[PDB]
């Protein structure tokens, strides 16, 4: 149990200062700086800055969070600039290579002093300030690497990135190994779970924290909708925030009645100088679409196009004679030259920043980015405009949520070069009215992690022999998240069972008893349902005008006459199909909020306080709780409003004919069932309700308010139920379950004995930390790599880095994929074992988790054959090849001193020979930063 208060110290019309306290200490209050500041900025700083370096100035570990056009790297350049005074090496991390470059350029060019670690490059490892990717930083941690001993202040930039499942969880590793010694600084995005994460890190190594939240903005934004279909742009919320609806009715409503476009887009909004201008396609073709369909026009001048052209020629002299001539270049060239460019996933590793830089220059007027633009690049634009609203996650097709919104409009603004922001947005099917506002007023995302396991790891764990990974589990962040909801849930618990205790007044369980039978009755009546309902009696009673009754367990539509009906079966079926549905369009009264947007749900039948309107409705076949026997006339071709409501009318008086109520069938005798069976269930049901009525409370009065009393206490118990399950799991073998299914596989294997202590066989596997090394180890002990060349046994290796699903599978030679079974067969024994040990693993993607679909072009390339002439025999774009062969590289180096373990060289220098004759032409060449 966690035992930290925070105490929320004043600020004077500014941001909110909060700090987190450990327990017992009390609050001392910040005393003012004393010395010189060790870094002058020329400018004037906010309110919040002056409170972060005053905290800096403490020593204390910080939290803040707000927009990124804030330049947090302001206060950040200040303590970096602190420990250089103090002659303290500075440790600096990145979570993606890509922002580490030009990171280090930046500290370069001014502190002259800083010190470059990535996978691929190490320059000048003797530094006072190191700037290294996070998960290298893990690795540093998990050897012995003694360069700890000095240091005391890490920088986490960007930390909001902890939203993935899958790579995401390495940072609580890293946080946690780190020692109680050293001091933090944390930066982060608008969060409003920004107190939580703070208090975690203060009851996890002893040490205050402050927290900094603001929204201040120096340049405000203004939004503006536009419909597919016509002109002018909708101002909803602006510079002052309110919403406007009459302008969001307005575009609403020409989408629906309306119910060369990004052409007119971009005419209208060049013509008041509003460049430069961002548009944001998930669809890396249509970025590429949108290029081509923008080549009638052009933003440069002269002097422009010669400066455009003569830092081409610069930039391209490194690119040696045969790389110049690649297609790709002489396709953007012509683009270049009018102002327009692309930034995607598949475009070349030495265009990307040539491009970003002379975007920063100023001359490029119109840019095309993918997603992966926003997130990192420090060069913000005029306007903003998104050609989408939905996308493909890579699991479904599903909506924009609002934190990608809010993330990628808060690229508009700079300060002091344009006064407002612009964004506009468009939509153009489907937008029900209800999703979508959301995005306007909606905060970005709360941040939880998932913390699965891995067998590295417990693996790596195993190897310490003071740390063990039980005591890991509950330092998580998973546990303490879990753990700030029991009070929660023990207050409910309190609440509810005195709740319970209040009302407690009957008389007497002859109610209880009473209530019992009334369950028996009903549980009685929807199983004879379930059988008058079948698709094989009720098909030649559904004619129209038979005055169903809908219940799908929600709410009551009410009586409505059928339309039609079919046997339509579910097309694309999800996880095969065996049964038949079908589907009966039937009339029934909804409401106008419903028919308003009429794609969230199809429901919400209209409410007694509205008069509705009816509409026609598909719904299932096993949801029709009532067929009547009366058939109302039905008008002809119909279509319109006012027979409609005559339908109504005549539903209306058809009603103040039975008072009894509608006879609606008969079970026994009208479908004609002859099944043996439904008379034991006629007569259990006569019986129940013939004792049922034979009851003397029936007919004494106030009943119905017993009844209601006792169904109240009933879903009470049902909660206190549901919330003590709930509470008998508040930290009951959480994921503990999987860890003895985890630890048990290790000793089957031989990586373990039962004393579950690391041996050798297990030792090579803590040495490699890019794939699933349990494979690995095994290859190398069974002896697969022997007997395999260098240039076949890379591309083996390739099947590990490659994860993205390709159309067409190309066939591979023998010799290529004679191994390619060799692997999947050692697979298919190891995936048994996982599976005898009640791990839910399936079989299925677990090979398909390797996709041998670029071994050859691996293997091609390593064989003396030109960049130019590989690039024509895969579906896949050049630049997702490149990047691909990054991890193998690295995967490579690792395998090198991987057989360096057993007392192998045979096998150790083959590799080293393989990854020299790589690096040849164009795909390993330094950025034009470093």
């Amino acid at each position: 149990m966690p035992r930290v208060k925070v105490q929320s110290v004043e600020t004077v019309e500014g941001c909110t200062h909060e700090v987190a306290l450990p327990a017992e200490e009390d609050y001392l209050p910040l005393k003012p700086r004393v010395g010189k500041a060790a870094k002058e900025y020329p400018f004037i700083l906010d309110a919040f800055q002056r409170e972060a370096i005053q905290c800096v100035d403490n020593n204390q570990s910080v939290l803040v969070s707000a927009h990124t056009s804030a330049g947090k790297t302001v206060c950040a350049e200040y303590a970096i600039a602190l420990a250089l005074r103090e002659k303290q090496r500075v440790i600096f991390t990145s979570p993606i290579k890509a922002l580490s470059n030009q990171k280090y350029r930046e500290m370069y060019e001014e502190f002259q002093d800083v010190g470059l670690m990535t996978g691929d490059v190490t320059i000048n490892p003797t530094a006072s300030c190191l700037v290294m990717t996070t998960e290298i930083l893990r690795s540093m941690l998990y050897r012995g690497s003694e360069v700890m001993r000095e240091v005391a202040w890490v920088i986490f930039d960007e930390i909001h990135y902890m939203r993935d499942s899958e790579r995401g969880v390495v940072w609580e590793e890293t946080i946690i190994l780190l020692p109680d010694n050293v001091h933090y600084v944390f930066l982060s995005a608008t969060i409003p779970n920004a107190r939580q994460f703070a208090e975690w890190i203060c009851h996890l190594h002893k040490q205050p924290c402050h927290v900094i939240y603001t929204d201040y903005r120096p340049t405000p934004l203004q939004h503006y909708i536009f419909p597919a279909g016509g002109d002018g742009l909708h101002l909803v919320v602006d510079e002052n925030g309110d919403f406007r609806e009459d302008n969001f009715n307005t575009a609403m409503q020409v989408l629906r009645d309306a119910g060369s476009n990004v052409f007119k887009i971009v005419k209208m909004i060049m013509e008041r100088n509003f460049q430069p201008v961002i548009i944001f396609s998930f669809s890396k073709k249509d970025c590429e679409a949108y290029a081509l369909q923008m080549t009638k026009l052009d933003f440069n001048t002269d002097e422009e196009k010669k400066m455009v052209e003569e830092v081409f020629s610069n930039a391209i002299d490194c690119l040696s004679d045969e790389d110049k001539k690649l297609p790709q270049v002489e396709h953007v060239l012509p683009l270049l030259k009018r102002g327009i460019g692309i930034h995607h996933g598949g475009l070349l590793p030495i265009l990307k920043e040539t491009i970003e830089i002379l975007f920063s220059e100023g001359l490029i007027k119109a840019l095309f980015a993918t997603e992966t633009f926003a997130m990192g690049i420090n060069m913000p634009a005029r306007t903003v405009l998104f050609t989408n609203a939905r996308k493909f996650d890579g699991k479904d097709f599903r909506w924009i949520s609002s934190g990608e919104y809010i993330q990628m409009s808060g690229r508009a603004g700079r300060r002091g070069m344009d006064d407002r922001g612009i964004v506009i947005l468009m939509v153009d099917e489907k937008m029900s009215p209800t999703i979508g506002k959301q995005l306007l007023k909606g905060s970005a995302d709360p941040l939880n992690s998932a913390f699965h396991l891995t067998y590295n790891m417990v693996l790596n764990l195993l190897r310490v022999e003071e740390i063990n990974p039980e005591y890991m589990l509950e330092k998580s962040f998973y546990q303490f998240q879990h753990y700030r909801a029991i009070p929660g849930v023990v207050e409910k618990v309190k609440n509810s069972e005195e709740q319970y205790n209040k009302i407690v007044i009957p008389n007497e369980e002859s109610v209880v008893i009473y209530y019992k039978i009334r369950q028996q009755l009903a549980k009685l009546g929807k199983e004879i349902e379930e059988y008058i309902h079948k698709p094989k009696y009720c098909l030649p009673f559904l004619q129209p005008g038979r005055l169903v009754k809908v219940k799908n367990e929600g709410d009551d539509f009410g009586w409505g006459v059928v339309v039609n009906f079919s046997k339509k079966s579910n097309v694309k079926p999800n996880s095969g199909e065996l049964d038949p549905l079908y589907v009966v369009e039937v009339l029934l009264r909804c409401s106008k909020e419903s028919l308003k947007n009429s794609a969230t749900e199809a429901a919400k039948p209209a409410k007694p306080d509205e008069k509705g309107e009816m509409q026609v409705v598909p719904v299932l076949v096993h949801l029709l709780s009532a067929i009547s026997s009366v058939r109302l006339y039905i008008p002809k071709d119909l279509r319109p409003v006012d027979n409609r409501q005559s339908v109504l009318k005549s539903i209306q008086e058809v009603q103040k004919r039975f008072p009894d109520g509608i006879p609606l069938l008969d079970p026994i005798d009208d479908m004609g069932i002859q099944d043996q069976g439904l008379k034991k269930v006629i007569q259990k049901v006569e019986a129940f309700e013939h004792r049922m009525y034979s009851h003397p409370l029936h007919n004494d009065p106030n009943l119905e308010t017993v009844y209601t009393l006792c169904e109240k206490k009933a879903q009470i118990a049902i909660d206190i139920k549901s919330a003590k399950r709930e509470l008998k799991k508040a930290r009951t073998v959480l994921q503990m379950d999987e860890l003895k299914c985890r630890k048990r596989v290790l000793r089957r294997l031989g990586f373990a004995t039962s004393s579950d202590v690391i041996e050798m066989k297990g030792r090579v596997a803590c040495e490699i930390s890019s794939a699933d090394e349990l494979l690995l180890t095994e290859m190398m002990f069974n002896g697969l790599f022997n007997d395999l060349s260098a240039e076949q046994a890379t591309a083996l290796l390739s099947c590990f880095v490659f994860q993205e699903n390709s159309s067409e599978m190309p066939k591979l030679t023998e010799q290529l994929a004679g191994p390619l079974r060799q692997m999947q067969e050692c697979a298919k024994r190891i995936a048994k074992v996982s599976a005898e040990a009640k791990l839910e693993i399936d079989e299925e993607t677990y090979l398909s988790s390797f996709k041998p679909h670029l071994m050859d072009v691996v293997y091609t390339w390593a064989t003396g054959a030109t960049f130019a002439h590989i690039c024509k025999m895969t579906d896949v774009f050049e630049g997702s090849i490149i990047r691909c062969m990054r991890r193998l590289e690295e995967l490579l180096r690792q395998m090198c001193q991987a057989a360096k373990a057993i007392g192998n060289t045979e096998l150790e220098n083959k590799f080293a020979e393989g990854i020299t004759k790589i690096k040849r032409d164009i795909v390993f060449a330094a950025s034009l930063y470093l």
